[PDB]
């Protein structure tokens, strides 16, 4: 099982925890620019993939991709302050989440 | 096999497009609040739910729910000048949306 | 069952509320086009249609479409300050109201 | 039963109650023209149909159509303070009332 | 079962500390270059590599690969004050941590 | 097979190179008090073990155990500017050096 | 086969070259104090002993043991300027030279 977990931090401050347990042929990948990104992210599907990308200050994202297999994430907080959270468990699904500006907030949730 | 489609509007200037098609048992719910709000959705998933509720002033929402089926989508744009695009064509999931503030914008693609 | 219920508003000051419930085949519109205009529609109708379009200032119309079946009900009120109400429950039935001016006042049940 | 309730109202004021029930393959029409003419119009009959045309202003009309089948009735009121009373219950009939000017009064039943 | 551990540093007060135990052809490299930094590995993973390169003043690195097999680390911090904490129990898994600028905090787990 | 090397450096301006290969049960450590201090060191002996211990400026040490077994290799060098060179081929056997002060070079081989 | 060589200097420009080759259960000891000593000793004999001591300035030693057995060799020199060139091969025998003072010249040959 081909499994690959990648994190870039650029800037200061920023804060990234990642998990990837029983997910076989899958990526997750985590890139942070700028300053206080927060990100907390969990993979457990097969054949999957998680890419979360802040650039700004403060965005604060919370992934959980679970059960669920050929499935995708995209997460991308453009900005500050930006709040996401998503729980994705759906076979062969895609979430996609975009928040530009200030003070965004989004919940997904995929079954 | 019922299917309700709801505008409301309280306030001025408020526009909303609505659209139902092919799709059984299910509701959409469009409720606006103040001045200005733009409204256009459209739904053809069977089982499932559309609800917008723009509260404030210039908030924009365009909402697409096809092919799914028990499938939930909630827009919530409280303030000024927010902007939601929302997709939905996976079966068995929900996208939640909640703008807060001002200028605030979000696209949500879950397929 | 395609049920589609529509509601366009252009102007200002327009309120529509709208009902659709045990309504297979049928299509419910609404269409206001200036200001202070006031709808209240309800349709409970098999293979039925409800068309209000209401255009100029301060114009009510109440219109309830119940238990019949391939029925037609349009209301077309054009100017200020008219009133329309109207029930229909007969099948297989049409009723039409066209005022255009200033305070008029429409009456119409069909059983 | 293609049942069909129409009412035209042209100008300021006119008022016009009408009421069809248990009336099959009828149609019942109100035409006004206008300021201040009142109508008040019943229609319970099978495949019959009322015809009222009141241009001008202050005219007054009160008609009646129950318990017939394949009957006719109308009544053209031109000019001002017109008042009908007709009321029809006959079958196979028709009645027709035609007032022109200022202050006819004219009063009609078949039965 | 040919186990390296290298360690190479350039520059002042840079110190590692590292541990490679019951690690079958596995590679354990740190490199410092600068002033600082300090590093503490743990490997005891089969067929398995951590890479820990530091160019700059004040890193941080703790980094723990056990009970894995054929699992990579890469840990690369560019600048001042970094800190890494990660840990791979995970077999056939990667983990990729870098680190531009200053004052960036990094936390990595893949079990 | 339990092979543990260690380099520790206190102070600035330290350097050290160490290699350990075909090395099964064996520790080579080199500790670095002061500044200046350069180190070379090689280990590929079973069961064997090199202490390198540099404390002030300057001192320089080329240490290589090769095809040895069962062997120790200890070189302390206290001052500055003290050079040792030291090669470690012969079985159960042991090389000590002590340098003290300034200046020494001391070159040992043992096969 | 126990073998062990130690060289210990104290002091400042002491030189010392030891080698041990097909020498088992032996002991090469060089004790090196003050400044400008030079060692040179080659040991390859059976269960057989080198003991060179010496303690001041510019002594000088070359010692070869060879093709002995149970053999025990001790130069000690005091003082300064002082030569001892000495060559062991018989076996069950010890060779003893002490030089003290300036100038000494010692030459040894037992075979």
């Amino acid at each position: 099982p081909n499994s690959e977990l990648n994190i870039y931090q650029y800037g200061g401050g920023n804060s990234a925890l990642a998990l990837q347990t029983d997910c076989r042929n899958s990526d997750l990948t985590i890139t942070q620019h700028g300053g206080g990104n927060g990100a907390d992210v969990g993979q457990g599907s097969d054949d999957s993939s998680i890419d979360l990308t802040q650039r700004g200050f403060g965005n604060s994202a919370t992934l959980d991709q679970w059960n669920g297999k050929n499935s995708e994430m995209t997460v991308k907080q453009f900005g500050g302050g930006n709040g996401a959270a998503v729980d994705q468990t759906a076979s062969n699904s895609s979430v996609n989440v975009t928040q530009c500006g200030f003070g965004n907030n989004a919940t997904a949730h995929q079954y």
